[PDB]
């Protein structure tokens, strides 16, 4: 019972952030950039798709940052634990979230209203990064996740006892524990057990993680984006 109000509570705080919603997303597969659009992106400049993806990016970090602050025993952490946990796997779950509006039968995702694909990035001269991107969204969308599994799965991403740093294991192991078992008990009372054996391995996307937030760091030392900053000490801890 405990176990089934976490399952709620957690599909709640996904809804109430997961930012664009699925129906949405499904529904505009079929509205795709043009060539005259694709290359109005390609002809921007660095700088100017740069502060465009780096305000998106913001954005979604801020909405995974609530997602958190909306689990169960999250605001019971301690501020440390509570950052130590943001700091190693937000950007990780933005990256999973992507699945959600990526469409694999022509390797686009939904861009500012419409689909494109990789191509569109072209002026941020980072292609092999972005072609990563999008083979990870690639491989994720091959589990056709739920809803419920892309909230179970992203809480776990953070909620991770493991993450170097942490003052109070203990009480992130209870989290863990408790996430784990809501995760396990939802996949097998929907006869999904079967994506178990096929999530990312732990290591591909950490280093996918490591690399984005390099590049994004890279393109912010040479050309700051002003960032509407909403959580202080973790703001703190990426901006320099
Ligand atoms: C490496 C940097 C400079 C370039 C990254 C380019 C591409 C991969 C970036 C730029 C804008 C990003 C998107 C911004 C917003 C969201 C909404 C979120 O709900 C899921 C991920 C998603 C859909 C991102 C996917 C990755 C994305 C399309
Ligand atoms: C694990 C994390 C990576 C990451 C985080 S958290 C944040 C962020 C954002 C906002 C707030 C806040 O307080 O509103 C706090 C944190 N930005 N970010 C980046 O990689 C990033 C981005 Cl998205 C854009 C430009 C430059 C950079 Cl470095």
């Amino acid at each position: 019972t405990e176990i089934e109000h976490l399952v709620q509570s957690v599909c709640k705080s996904y809804r109430e952030t997961c930012q664009l919603r699925l129906e949405d997303l499904l529904r505009q597969r079929s509205n795709i950039f043009s060539r005259e659009e694709v290359t109005g992106y390609q002809r921007k400049s660095m700088w100017e798709m740069w502060e465009r993806c780096a305000h998106h990016l913001t954005e979604a970090i801020q909405y995974v940052v609530e997602f958190a602050k909306r689990l169960s025993g999250f605001m019971e952490l301690c501020q440390n634990d509570q950052i130590v946990l943001l700091k190693a796997g937000a950007m990780e779950v933005v990256l999973v979230r992507m699945c959600r509006a990526y469409n694999a039968d022509n390797r686009t995702v939904f861009f500012e209203g419409k689909y494109g694909g990789m191509e569109l990035f072209r002026a941020l001269g980072c292609s092999e990064l972005i072609s990563s991107i999008f083979d990870f969204s690639h491989s994720l969308s091959a589990l056709h996740f739920s809803e419920d599994e892309i909230a179970l799965y992203t809480a776990l991403v953070l909620i991770n006892a493991h993450r170097p740093g942490l003052q109070e294991k203990r009480k992130v192991e209870q989290l863990q524990y408790n996430l784990e078992l809501a995760f396990h008990h939802h996949l097998h009372k929907t006869h999904r057990q079967s994506i178990l054996a096929k999530l990312p391995p732990k290591g591909k996307l950490r280093s996918l993680c490591s690399q984005h937030v390099e590049r994004l760091q890279i393109f912010q030392h040479l050309h700051p984006i002003v960032v509407q900053a909403a959580f202080p000490p973790l703001y703190k801890e990426l901006f320099s």
